[PDB]
């Protein structure tokens, strides 16, 4: 699992 989930702004997967 993930225990520090940072939104990362590269999240746009193309």
């Amino acid at each position: 699992g993930r225990k520090r989930r940072q939104k990362s702004m590269t999240e746009f997967y193309h």
